[PDB]
């Protein structure tokens, strides 16, 4: 199969979610060595903000920026549809995903391409995929009312067709080195049983 | 009192939430004519994305961008703390708030300035405010599991100290002109009873 890995942290080499994504990649190479792996770093290779000009590109003549945004949109969507296993690193910043991941989503959700309207409702067109979300947090939010990242990621991914999603959590990072080490260990075992299952 | 109005739509003059915000302003001038009103349009006056360079500004020597981001942060925070009634236009795009509003939040949430850590927990420092959220949506999501915007806005605002929040909804816009007119009418009556209460 082909694996797509999306990195979205702004902390580069010090990112906890990037370290876990690299672990996921190392283990998939190990266990499934015939597979291809593509990594896109949405912080090191930024997607532009969706503004009032660029929204027109996804929807007569187009401006220079509009033409670039559309070309970028078609590229991102093709890449997404060309891979089988989608890994998404989703650190929580101010109770939301990172703006780096958000901008990718805003260029990826497009009527008649990644979803469509029908009489049985709106319908996702990115089908047959398996997704794994790796979500790191400073505090402890899991299964509680301050975690809106988790259900938002299920809702958005479900909307474009990706209903098979598994979640891996690295929480309690802000409490220090030893809690961060525990988070890393626990998340890595969660990953191990996904890679082998 | 002083009213702050934050606009975040990317659709300019065709925005449903901007039309409702202008109505709110017209009626507050009408009923409370001694008050001052400040409007910031976060689409027409964009806040930059929070990246790995700018996060350093909110936290030794600082780069040129870092210095600008910090100056902008201090301005936004002072403005927020200087007003009594905070009105926030929050259109839903791809099941999230707009990136234009998000960037404002990412520059506004800052340790030791808008919140702080204590032994009774983290604690908001923007206190004594009343907030009204005007949230427009194409579909119908209210009180259901696809509305993650509403609880995310309660959580983020509560975190910086603003626990008094009222919500005004304009839903069903994508169903056409007459449903949009109904949404406008219903939201406007919601606004009328806030302005007079
Ligand atoms: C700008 C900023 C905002 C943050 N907001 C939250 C927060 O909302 N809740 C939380 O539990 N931790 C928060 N944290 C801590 C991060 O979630 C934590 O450091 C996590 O490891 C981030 O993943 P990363 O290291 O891969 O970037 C924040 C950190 C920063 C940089
Ligand atoms: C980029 C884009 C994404 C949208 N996503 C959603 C959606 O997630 N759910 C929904 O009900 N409507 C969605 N809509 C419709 C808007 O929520 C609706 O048009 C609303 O009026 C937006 O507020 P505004 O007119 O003030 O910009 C979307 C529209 C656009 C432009
Ligand atoms: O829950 C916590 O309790 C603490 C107690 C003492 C010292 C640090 C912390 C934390 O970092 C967090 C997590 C934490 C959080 O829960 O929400 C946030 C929102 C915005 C920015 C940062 C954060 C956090 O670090
Ligand atoms: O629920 C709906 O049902 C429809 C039936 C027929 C024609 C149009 C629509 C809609 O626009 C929506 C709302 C709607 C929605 O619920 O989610 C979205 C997510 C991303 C982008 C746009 C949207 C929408 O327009």
């Amino acid at each position: 199969s082909k694996v797509l890995v999306l990195k979205s942290s702004i902390l580069a080499g010090y990112s906890q979610s990037n370290q876990l994504s690299d672990y996921f990649v190392e283990q998939w190479r190990e266990k499934h060595s015939a597979d291809e792996i593509t990594v896109r770093d949405l912080a090191a290779n930024p997607i532009p903000v969706l503004d009032g000009e660029l929204v027109g590109a996804l929807r007569a003549p187009l401006t220079p920026r509009q033409q670039e945004a559309l070309a970028l949109s078609d590229e991102l969507i093709a890449e997404l549809k060309a891979h089988d296993v989608i890994v998404i690193a989703a650190p929580m910043y101010n109770f939301n995903i990172s703006t780096q991941l958000k901008n990718y989503f805003d260029l990826v959700a497009r009527a008649g391409v990644t979803f469509r309207y029908t009489e049985n409702g709106p319908e996702g067109l990115v089908t047959g995929k398996k997704a794994i979300v790796i979500t790191s947090r400073g505090g402890i939010h899991k299964d509680g009312p301050t975690d809106l990242v988790t259900p938002y990621l299920s809702t958005f991914l479900g909307f474009i067709g990706i209903t098979d999603v598994k979640f891996v959590f690295a929480e309690g990072i802000a409490y220090g080195p030893e809690m961060a080490a525990k988070a890393q260990s626990d998340a890595k075992a969660a990953i191990d049983s996904i890679v082998s299952a």
